[PDB]
C-alpha cells in the first residue's frame, strides 16, 4: 500500500515532463533547457523517443503528427521537409 509522496502537501510532480511513450523522465537536453520533443501539440517525449520516431518511425508526433525538426540529439532524416505538391485530400484527421 502506497499514496505517493512522503508527508502531507505533495512535493513538485506529476507535472507532466515524464515522457509518455516509454514513461521515463524527460531530463533535460544537451544545454540544460527541458527536453520537449513537441512543442506544438505538446506530446511527452523522451530524447531516445523524438529521434527514433525519425530514425525509425514516421517523423510524425504520433499525438499530432505534425512536422518535426532537427533537434540537439536528433541528425536530419529522410522526410525532415517537402515541397508541395498536387497531393490532396485529408483521410484521417
Ligand atoms: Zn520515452
Ligand atoms: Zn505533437
Amino acid at each position: 500500500g502506497s499514496s505517493g509522496s512522503s508527508g502531507p502537501k505533495p512535493l513538485k510532480n506529476l507535472d507532466g515532463q515524464f515522457c509518455e511513450i516509454c514513461g521515463d523522465q524527460i531530463g533535460l537536453t544537451v544545454e540544460g533547457d527541458l527536453f520537449v520533443a513537441c512543442n506544438e501539440c505538446g506530446f511527452p517525449a523522451c530524447r531516445p523517443c523524438y529521434e527514433y520516431e525519425r530514425r525509425e518511425g514516421t517523423q510524425n508526433c504520433p499525438q499530432c503528427k505534425t512536422r518535426y525538426k532537427r533537434l540537439r540529439g536528433s541528425p536530419r532524416v529522410e522526410g525532415d521537409e517537402d515541397e508541395e505538391d498536387i497531393d490532396s485530400g485529408p483521410s484521417s484527421g
